[PDB]
């Protein structure tokens, strides 16, 4: 049904024994970082610009449109502190959540075998045996043997009968919960509106005006609710990608459609795995970075990968093995919630999050990646596809230190990056809106330059600042590519 | 330096939507289960044999040997009540250990900057600028630059100077810590015997009376500590496995000596990261793993890899993914530690853990696996491997059941097993000290036999056996290999 | 449409330089004699086994019954002098013909331009502008613009009009031709019966009743050709193996059934040329062979490849050539017609031809040629074909000097010689007949076995054999196969 | 010691059947024609140019240099009314010769088993007991038991006994020979001159002054043997390709030293065939064509291949299968002598040869042969290398119809064509040596252009006259390779 992957890797004993000492940013895979009050001042973001941020994450399930503009304005300012780093701003939208309703004394210990009834009316202040849900469409969405989880899946519900405004449930098992906890519904459909009227005024509000790159849309259920939010960003959004947030059963089971409405894929693991079980997570995981991969599409693994980090000053060795196989599996992005949102060791986390990236990315045999990739992509390419697959085949030939591409839209450096070549993808554009997305793709680094100039000299410009930013130096080879389409090997002298 | 690795996987909608419910211990992958109060009674014992216990963990860095018989007569039991699940045997033994000396306050607080003295009069009681170690070759070992972990790396020391009976160091970072902690010497080979006398006795008076099939050596450094167990362990323990755990940056060094030596490797990952970097240690699983796949020597995955459920009913998502990308390595068995000897969810360790293995062994491209073994073996191979080759090759070629082998020693089913068949090997010995060796191997699953029995009267008992214990079916094919040397397919027919 | 092909050879510069000095008989390719007045003696039959020959060829297109029977008992008598070299005997049925009339002066200068008429009417004495044809559907089956070849193709005529009892056409070329010349309908099905009442004598009253082993058809252009001499053949032939003999447009095109209905094939080259533009020939011979192949059915190249030898002593560098090839192309044998039948270098031409082909098959990569027989041949295959495939690759693995395939059938043996293994493969059968059909396959060695014998005994009776006749020594391996289905390895020992 | 080789070939029904009507100039696989009375008229040179002729060979064995001046001038006018045609130019020397003496009755009748004497002293009338011979040195050369050819190899003597001025030999077989014959010393290095005063005339006299692109050097023997030719044509014959012509076991033993020096080889068969056994000549051949090609040297594949063509209208079917193998093979050119030279069907030879090497070009699985080329080639490769490997690579993936290579010195056309493209090599130089000299690469086609122009202009005319041509159409693809170093996609559009 789905697909198939290989993994390629070559580990020595120096790079067990040897410390790594490069550049955090100069990393292929790019880090999403969540903002918040532990990072809201300037001082802390440009420490996480050093440590290895390349997108920020405005999370609006939380904070107002005020909380969000002095935390956009502090990093526009921490951008201009940073200039060699043009940082991609995302907004995440809260989209349709499910909510138990108030309890009359704020706790209850549901126990297992009781019976929990479970009413539309969300004024009721519910106890052990009636508790209100937001989601009115409940009773015509569950049915009898669904299963209903509460409060992050601290206790599960068989459902044993569906009402016109209730539904009665057996508690499975026993556990003590609050009010306005969240709820979840394994295996169903939710209906409710992939955006609300509170997530429209974010996109065309915030969005839009502050010039936001991507929109990380929570539970996409099917590829309408992509066309939806396509439509809804109209012309003045033409420009904002759309990186649905995989977080359900039906967002599985349609994935193909979603991906190819999408610009993107970010995968909530978390949240996914309130849906499916713990052991099949991981199946998802690789499954998806592996569609992704062979569309080109970029792929974000989310949304906590160092979570115990967010207390401690130092990860757990699950964490970091998690983060260092996510990369190996050929996820183009990895995320920071609460680690950098609201943590004690936001720079802590990105520092040792950029330092895993690095050992993984020494890892892969890109010469075996490349042939995988060759190997199971449809046979009729187009120009654009196979003189991209030349300037990557020829990097990997002599050793080329980067790709050069010159692009608009970011077309160009999108083909590029889907080959994955061992070098970075220096990607040139005038748009500030390409140079500004172009970041969720794994390996490209952007550099604006000014409209309406010569190839020869903007490829002769990037080759200077390459040089400047320690790119690349004399006596290498760079790979340029622009266009009708052309791939050209420069060598750097004097 | 090392070497390359392949993994390959085919993942299915119907993989990720559809729950699993086979057997646990149908699984290939076996569990490592350590023994303690938790899982003292032979009750809970069953249960962790229904889960998916494979080999139970003696560890003998606590507890008397009164401690471990109790916990071995009580393993016996459970062994009685489960008569087709014959189960590995393992000694930890103590190894050597470095611990700091006692305090006045029994609190110290170092802080960053300061300097504190370590000196080797263990009877010297400290305080926040002296310490006492109980490894008294500590100034001969670490040098100017070195650095000194305390306390599960609570706190990191710059040697500074070293003097015959102490040395001076800088505390790199504030941290308290209490008496008695551990200490580890990164990059620094320990000067102390792999095997006390207190290892000695729990080696010739309980391993070899109690009738233990593996010795896990804490803290192996060299193949010279490998023979030494061997030679100690002489013909009264020649047909105990000596399994090497690797935890410092010497067992990596010398890891290909080690290896030759050893019947197999246990990657104590834990005590690893206190030696190297902690984005390193993945670096060193995947190398271990892929260098025992090689050889054909099993490799255990440790210690602790589901350390959050020794309090929480459910792992951590980032625990789940590590044991299913260890299996995804190639790990013959997976290992458990506090969450079975004193947590409060044992059997619900076990059990998810169990289910991991399912769902990524389900993964595995095999014939892609079969073909990178195959491919990356060196050229000249004996006639036994040829024949093992064959077995495993048929099996897939014919969608076999089950391989069937006859072996006294276990080499017949080792080399099978070296080429990861899809299906169960069933290995038939009358050797009791096969029949639990081999335990460790991934895939194989034991009978014992009579001695002096035809090859096609035990062949036939085993077929009729594998019939009742539902692991082949009328209509299967299934191997059978022994000897010189055959392979044969027989039809399960009537 | 038809199929793909890989070879793949290592040629070292010791092959080039050093002579061969092995057995000519122990070459894999198997030689086809055609037997006339040149080697008609016992004594120069003796030479061509000493030289290579495998298979007689009784060409039935001249002499009787009586010519054939004094040419088979000279054939046993030779056999008789040469017991361990057990002869196929091959039938050529004269098949369908078509010839030109008679002339009144025996004599004709067909000129280019000139109109030719061609009448049914076979009594009529022809000239240069009108002459008869012995096939009197002629004017039904060709059409205006069809090319009609005459005497060899020594003249072309395009058809003009087509009549009840003649056709006009136009002489392309100028030549001279005489009486009774053979014709030839390229891109037309010649609709004369594939078996006429003298080859129905034959095969019933000859082939049958002599024991012959194969029935060479001429001319088989559908499988209900085939079909028709199976029928004919009834249970009293049902031991004969049929080999079609493409000839012709129709054999091609009806390739595929024909061969599945066919126990081998035998490409007639020259009788192809009179219908195939010539720079097409080796098109057809490649994929025929192809196709042959991956079936597993034994193919013959065909029917005169040292065509000069007939009347030199030493071939042309062409024919040398072109021998080699066909072997390297994958053909099963290679067939002599002329240059044993009655020229003056009968046992010089088999020589040349055996070493030839010992040179060919020191070429061959034989695992490269495993695994594109592999990656050909559709997935899912029997266990009988999964085991010959193991016995082919344990014997290249461990360099084993023979494969001993028991067989009653002769199936065993085909499957193994279908993935041409480096080495002899020796069949053992009680079947008279199957170890003189055997023949045709390459690389296979018959011997003739008791019936009523444990596998154990004639194992050792062949590998004792095998010893005397030099095909294998004391230190080597040997694969033995047979049955439910077993493989087996020995070692040669005392 | 040699090297490995993989052909790969897809033969359709389709091509068997359809017959081929493109143009015979647009043929890969080049042509040597060699000159003659047959031929001597401009009227017969251009049809042997519209039958695919693209090197003309002076044979300098015969004929003296106004012989060959009257042939020159007559292919140039030729050249003429053929502009669209640049032929390549080709001297093959005399080089040294071996001959036996004058005879008192003009014949001699060796008999098998009788001794014969062979002397240094030319002016001995000879007899059947004693016969000169041209080689003074050949008493120091042979040694007792070397093998003496006289005659094509007419007879063949042992040598029994060297002395200073005669040897003594056994005839080996007996045969009738004349005056003057050639004789061959097998597995002996001939101690001749490679380059004779006359040999050395030719060379600076006529080679050099009428501008041959070509020097076929008979009898190469060593490296020394090229490096001597090297400085003979010295600064004025810089741009003249040495092709050495292996015809012995010397040179065979010497070849990579030999093809090191040399700018591409010829395979003298039937020369080699008086040095070497008959059934060795393939082995010989496909490993010169797989070293060459390795190397991106052209070879070509002499000196007779359509033989019998010179007597018949029609090749035997040996010759047709031997020319398409030979391009299956790799070879760059295949050449004819005495078809062309003095035979009857010269325009004919040449037709069918034209034929031959489109039905097998037709054939080749070029993805396949790439990838062949790419697994095989030393890995460390040039910038250069590498983007020609681009323009091969790219024009196969989107089909293109041509690759269009900008060239002074014809290098990176000869790269390009190293990697075997599908497609035409279209290569523009505004040296007149370099677009007569790249004739000897298989698919490669010249167009003289003006010097001091730019490369877009230059490629732009290109286009428009592949346009005229037929070599290209409007909706193709065509790649642009020049340079630092450039690839480029262009697609042919009004
Ligand atoms: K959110
Ligand atoms: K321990
Ligand atoms: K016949
Ligand atoms: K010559
Ligand atoms: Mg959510
Ligand atoms: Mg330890
Ligand atoms: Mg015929
Ligand atoms: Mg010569």
């Amino acid at each position: 049904a789905g697909a198939s992957m290989q993994s390629a890797a070559n580990i020595t004993l120096r790079q067990i024994l040897e410390p790594n000492n490069v550049n955090l940013r100069s990393k292929k895979t790019h880090i999403v970082c969540t903002l918040g009050p532990a990072c809201k001042s300037v001082e802390t973001l440009v420490k996480l610009i050093d440590a290895g941020m390349d997108i920020c994450r405005f999370n609006f399930s939380h904070g107002s449109h005020e909380d969000h503009k002095e935390m956009f304005n502090n990093v526009l300012k921490a951008q201009e502190l940073r200039p060699n780093c043009l940082l991609g701003m995302l907004l995440d939208t809260k989209g349709p959540e499910i909510r138990t309703g108030f309890l009359k004394n704020k706790e209850v210990h549901l126990k297992e075998g009781s019976k929990l009834k479970l009413v539309t009316d969300y004024e009721f202040l519910g106890d052990e045996t009636c508790i209100a849900c937001s989601y009115k469409k409940l009773p015509q969405s569950v049915k009898p043997g669904n299963i209903i989880l509460i409060a992050d899946g601290s206790v599960s519900c068989k459902v044993l009968e569906t009402h016109e405004d209730h539904v009665i449930t057996e508690v499975l098992n026993s556990a003590v919960i609050g009010e306005r906890k969240n709820m979840n519904l394994p295996n169903v459909k939710v209906d409710l509106p992939i955006i609300s009227e509170k997530d429209k005024n974010d996109i065309l509000n915030f969005a839009i005006p502050m010039g936001c790159n991507f929109i990380a849309a929570s539970f996409i259920q099917s590829a309408d609710d992509v066309r939806l939010i396509r439509n809804l960003l109209g012309p003045r959004g033409r420009h904002i990608k759309i990186i649905p947030k995989i977080e359900n059963i039906e967002g599985i089971i349609h994935f193909d459609k979603i991906l190819a409405e999408s610009d993107g894929i970010m995968i909530a693991r978390g949240d996914l795995g309130m849906e499916i079980s713990p052991e099949k997570v991981f199946l998802a995981q690789k499954l998806m970075i592996s569609k992704c991969n062979l569309q080109g599409k970029p792929i974000i693994t989310a949304t906590q990968m160092l979570e115990s980090m967010t207390k401690n000053p130092r990860p757990t060795r699950a964490e970091v093995t998690d983060v260092a196989n996510a990369v190996l599996d050929g996820t183009d992005a990895v995320m920071l919630s609460g680690e950098t949102a609201g943590g004690k060791f936001p720079v802590e986390a990105v520092t040792i999050m950029s330092k895993i990236c690095l050992e993984a990315e020494a890892c892969i045999d890109y010469k075996l990646l490349y042939q995988s990739l060759v190997n199971a992509i449809e046979t009729p390419i187009s120009v654009q596809e196979a003189v991209a697959r030349s300037a990557v085949e020829t990097a990997e030939s002599i050793q080329a230190s980067l790709i050069i591409a010159l692009t608009e839209t970011g077309y160009t450096a999108r083909l590029i990056a889907k080959y994955k070549p061992s070098c970075t993808i220096l990607a040139l554009s005038a748009s500030d809106s390409t140079v500004k997305c172009l970041n969720v793709h794994r390996g490209v680094t952007c550099i604006k330059v000014g409209s309406f100039q010569g190839t020869d000299i903007v490829i002769r410009n990037a080759i200077e600042i390459a040089k400047q930013r320690n790119m690349a130096k004399v006596g290498d080879s760079v790979i340029a590519i622009h266009g009708t389409n052309l791939m050209k090997v420069v060598q750097i002298e004097l």
